């Protein structure tokens, strides 16, 4: 018995749990989006090719860093390396470039002159903060200069303030009116130009600054696939970036990357005016208790799951491997829990921005995944999504539904579906059939953005328009059972269920026939 | 909202899920036990303390290095500092004893002209593995020293052998009568005395060696509550460390260690021979697929909660913490997803016994705990293990299931439980009760390896013996109450549970009682 | 194989069914309670002893037949029937006596000449109805008298008026001043003083007559345990009588009857402020189309069900009985579902009190019910029972859920409460164990008032409260273990549940006890 299927029919979650056997092999299609940062360690056209091949679905470029013009041509790469692959529809893999906001970050200045400067902090010493742009070159472990201009009207003494990656902690002593005197809780080598959190202050920065409405428009004009918003607080700084991105970026999805207590407080807003979310972990651990993180993760997939929204794992899923060629125990641990938690998309970061093992990385991401998706307890699974969902008389939904029903009932090699704009697609993946969803669409984008939805396999027809609508729905038809055939999804035995409308045009779904593969 | 109570009424996972709070305070009794590896940055009286305080629960002895005499002083320390509490019954913390065995251990030789600055190898280099023992001491990085005299009879070309926490991966590529030829594939830097995996081999070290017999014999002599079997690949095996006990030992608990594929195809034949299973995932990692740990790990939590049977989710948890005083986001959340799997204790290893943040290590897995059991879902929990659990005309079964039960409807402040060799207490945890299980003993070795059962709270009752047996009953339930106010657990008003017996001597508890507070 | 319990492990309630077997003995124990109508068919003291032997719990007086002087005597009878197993408390069965009210009923008058004549009515002729007095006496073919005086102003032309039990219908053609010209739509042979219904029209009469008054003192006045009051509409109505019973009488039980649309409508305040109700299919079904019956009765055991309040399925249950030995397949499928349903009790109205198979109908019911209790599937209904239990901090409420708890987890033969007031037996019935209640009291009535509940086996101890308490409980416990065993509700070696308080009086049942039947 492969991919688990002898714990998929127990009866209690409990005996699901006792059954899981790490003798059954998985499938071959991954469902969960693995989402790349690229950076100097990935950026290359050759390394990129094999990211590719590797599993990386995503690339995502982290604009808190770098110049247009090196973000310009990290795109171009990344594109040169996705077409490469162009001349074979069959087995062409869509690669999707997201773009991920500075937003309202505080940073610290330069470290003695050098960037590459280190000063050691002396735990229980004291430190100076400067506000004095004299400093914001001259910084070492007496006086330190940010970001943040506002810095003294939202704390306090007692408050505490981290740096680079919350490692770093201080305790605000004496407070000015333009100064902050504080002593080291455990401090530590601190860099130039590094993270500055501020927990329980309520910062004051604008929901998009000038950096950021530079790099939105720089996004629009780049054609990215989506936008990842850092330090989404509540919904109207959801709609703002929605205003800046505007008419032209209306097709750009907007991922509201949630990273702080508010965004955590007003989560219900957030999502309904988002596209999608990200539990982005970093500055999320640094803003609550580490110890509550798990908590906000498993609220958020939840709700996500329920409301059909893309949510995605983000950071330090597989930190150790920035150094080692193999994961920590925790780390494969936390790979496979965000896939059973139930999320889209899971992430990499430093792993294959700067690490010395990206595409392994890359590889452990997916075969994790692929182990986790066939340990997912479906039964109780499209109950739950079934009971819970909407009431609804939309005949796609309708659709949508009964065939994932039908794929569960024939253990189908998987779910056909033809989408122009990809919403038939996602209605199939909310559900959460086990079967992978191969989208059959003829728009670029929504093959690139299909990847925010766990299961769907994105597949681009190039074949020019028949002028008869039958048979060019049979053509497509046809395309994906030859990309089943040549994925290793299934063959010519094998029993599939297919989606289509009626009439050309979307909207009209509505046909779900169960066939077997040619 | 407090423990995550709202979340606890949902009528589905998936809504329980989307009801955790960040903001809904766990309540201050923590319920899963943590065992903590001693080492250099622990064995002093002096920090010892503060591990006891910060919550250290059992404290473990690594036998895979040092001798009797440096093992015997770091025991007396354990109690030392375990003793310095006893004054005062009612906030004396019993502390455990383990003596972890180091088994059918493989391990590599001394680096030469410096055994421990690392020879660094490289991807595709040769390394000629060598038995000769004139090289024991001058391993490099053309020439490896290994412990295992048979190698060459169980391994064959292509093979592939894992050296340091499966870091640094060889293949076999010439065979020879005492060496082997082989060439890096994972390269990286090569200490000293490290660990050697050879997974798919059948490598026929004794499970119990002349070493280990030497060591539990010595365990026995200093009194330890329990043994961690390294290596157990059938019940024969612990049937085995059983007999090294004897009849002197046999009130010492056997925790037999899972970690190698043998392990875990004989898991329930092995966890019928055992008192409870440690799944001991450094060795399970490298010996099974790194992505495949999650699954062995989920299923033998499961089958030892089906069992009632004490489970230890162990290595790596809080990794980076060995070097940095926060752990990484994985880190926490495999913490807290061990927790709610059902681990009834966490462990600590380098953490703990060499690392810079010892302290921090353990406040942080008290932190998660505490967090996490909150989060269970016991409305399914409980209903699951209801039903999974063997129906029996047992009396003292009826009396524990029927005392959870009772403590769920009044949502008790605790199920206080009379016991002398700790099975009242057992058979309460193994239904998962959200209050705490305050179990009163006056059996001093009952009261430590309680420890290894989720929800226990072992008090120690030294008072004398009152001649009438109603009243000595009586004034351990007292003393119960008074730990429970003295600990925060409930207050005067409150309403408790309390489990006594027909008659005194062990298994005739029989008796439930709703009693408020005094 | 017996009781069903291959059923009861059934893990679906389709599978369930699917395992009924025929084949499968019941246990001894009967748990649903019967109520008896006594009339001249069961008047005698020697057919009552019979009765009691055949089943009866509750005697049941009609008061919209005989006067008070005839009553007085029945309960006579009843009593001295009862007394007459007195000389031995072991076997003697407590037995209730119901007062069920006329109240706002309409009848028509006598029959021409003798009081035994009838007329026959032939389909489409035409019947006058009069209210003049002059024709009281002289009912036949062509004139009707009735006694409700506003009958002319609350109905129409065309109205439908039902007589004698809904089988006779006429429809109102002509609307007089003090008579009515109606068309016979459905004939058959009138009788003398038959029940009128006219469904839709709102009947004015008071709900609480200057009959009823009477009635309800008399019944003060003769000790009676429970009051079944007729045609209650709204909570209003139950409080006035509960007013009329008074101080003197508020320990009488009230037991609101639900028979027309307004009572199902106004359902649940009626049951807030009554003590049980009772299904009145016959006049309900001639109030209500009689297609819809079977849903207001299965949404009023529910409720009853959920609020632990006792319900009464009532009605022409083995109706064809009245004149036959057996019952129809109808019959013995409804008394069957009625236990299924969840009804602590049912009855037997025309069977008991004029049939020529009194105690044949009552053997029926004892024997339907018993395999219908072992048929229930416990499994679903305990879990919905526990998961729809409010939240409460009530440590008897805990004590009775552990106990049944507890006997499902060692298939107990019993539960054994000792109670003053029955509340404790109440609450433990609630949550419908398998296992009979014996409900140890020295209060006669609350023995008598036990029979309302599901599953309690009242047990009147008549022996002298002994000096020490901690005696006379378990003086109390061994009557109990003296009972089961003397009924073969259990054996000397079998395991029972025991439930006693800490201290004398009502409201401290706090304790459990799990022991073999002496
Ligand atoms: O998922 P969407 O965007 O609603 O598209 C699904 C639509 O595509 C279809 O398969 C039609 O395809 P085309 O317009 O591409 O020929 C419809 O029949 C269906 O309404
Ligand atoms: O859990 P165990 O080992 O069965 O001990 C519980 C036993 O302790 C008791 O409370 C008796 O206590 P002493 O025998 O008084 O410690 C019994 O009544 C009960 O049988
Ligand atoms: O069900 P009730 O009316 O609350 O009675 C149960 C009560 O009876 C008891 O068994 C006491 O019995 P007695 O008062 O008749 O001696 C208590 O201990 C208990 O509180
Ligand atoms: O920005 C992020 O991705 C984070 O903070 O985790
Ligand atoms: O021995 C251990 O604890 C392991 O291998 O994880
Ligand atoms: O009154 C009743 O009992 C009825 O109408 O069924
Ligand atoms: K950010
Ligand atoms: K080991
Ligand atoms: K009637
Ligand atoms: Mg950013
Ligand atoms: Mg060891
Ligand atoms: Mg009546």
């Amino acid at each position: 018995q492969t991919q688990q299927l002898h714990a998929a029919m127990a009866d209690t979650f409990l005996e699901h749990m006792c059954r899981l056997d790490i003798d059954s092999p998985p499938i071959t299609a991954r469902n969960t989006g693995i989402i790349c940062t690229i950076g100097p360690a990935s950026r290359s056209v050759e390394t990129l090719k094999e990211m590719i091949k590797s599993g990386m679905n995503v690339a995502r470029l982290n604009f808190s860093h770098g110049t247009h013009e090196y973000h310009a041509e990290t795109i171009k790469n990344v594109r040169t390396a996705t077409e490469s692959f162009a001349s074979d529809p069959i087995l062409y893999r869509p690669v999707a470039v997201a773009l991920d906001t500075k937003g309202p970050e505080i940073r610290t200045g330069l470290i003695k002159g050098s960037g590459t400067a280190e000063v050691e902090l002396k735990k229980g010493a004291t430190l100076k903060i400067t506000l004095d742009n004299a400093y914001m070159e001259k910084c070492d472990e007496n006086i330190l200069w940010l970001d943040y201009k506002n810095i003294c009207k939202v704390v306090e003494v007692g408050s505490k303030i981290y740096v680079d990656d919350g490692l770093i902690s201080l305790q605000v002593k004496q407070k000015g009116a333009d100064f902050l005197v504080t002593e080291v809780e455990n401090g530590g080598s601190l860099g130039s130009k590094k993270g500055v959190n501020l927990p329980g202050a309520a910062v004051d920065l604008p929901a998009v600054s000038e950096k950021d409405i530079q790099d939105l428009k720089f996004g629009v004009e780049q054609d990215v696939d989506m936008v990842f918003a850092s330090f989404i607080r509540k919904a109207s700084d959801v709609h703002e970036v929605r205003k800046v991105l505007g008419e032209k970026g209306k097709n750009i999805k907007i991922i509201s990357k949630i990273e702080n207590h508010e965004g955590v407080r007003r989560f219900d807003e957030i999502l309904e005016a988002s596209d999608g979310i990200m539990v982005a972990r970093g500055d999320l651990g640094i803003e609550i208790p580490a110890e509550k993180v798990f908590l906000a993760q498993k609220m958020m997939i939840g709700r996500c799951n329920r409301a059909g929204k893309p949510v995605i794992c983000a950071t330090q899923m597989l930190e150790s491997m920035i150094k080692k060629p193999r994961p920590t125990r925790a780390e494969g641990s936390d790979v496979a829990n965000a896939v059973l938690d139930g999320a889209d998309c899971i992430m990499l970061s430093g792993e294959t921005a700067k690490g010395d093992y990206p595409l392994e990385a890359v590889r452990m991401q997916n075969l994790i995944a692929r182990e986790a998706e066939a340990a997912i307890y479906h039964l109780q699974l499209f109950e739950e999504l079934r009971r819970l969902a909407p009431i609804t008389s939309d005949p796609t939904e309708a659709t949508a539904v009964g065939a994932v029903e039908a794929s569960f009932k024939c253990c189908s090699g998987a779910i056909i579906v033809l989408t122009k704009s990809g919403r038939s697609a996602h209605q199939v993946a909310r559900y959460r059939p086990r079967a992978p969803i191969i989208a059959v669409t003829r728009n670029p984008q929504t093959a690139r953005q299909a990847h925010l939805y766990r299961g769907i396999f994105p597949v681009l027809c190039k074949d020019p328009v028949q002028e008869a609508w039958a048979e060019d729905v049979d053509l497509r038809v046809n395309f994906a059972m030859n990309v089943g055939k040549a994925r290793g999804f299934f063959k010519k035995g094998d029993v599939v269920i297919v989606l289509t409308g009626w009439r050309p045009g979307s909207g009209f779904t509505n046909t779900m026939r169960v066939v077997p593969v040619p």
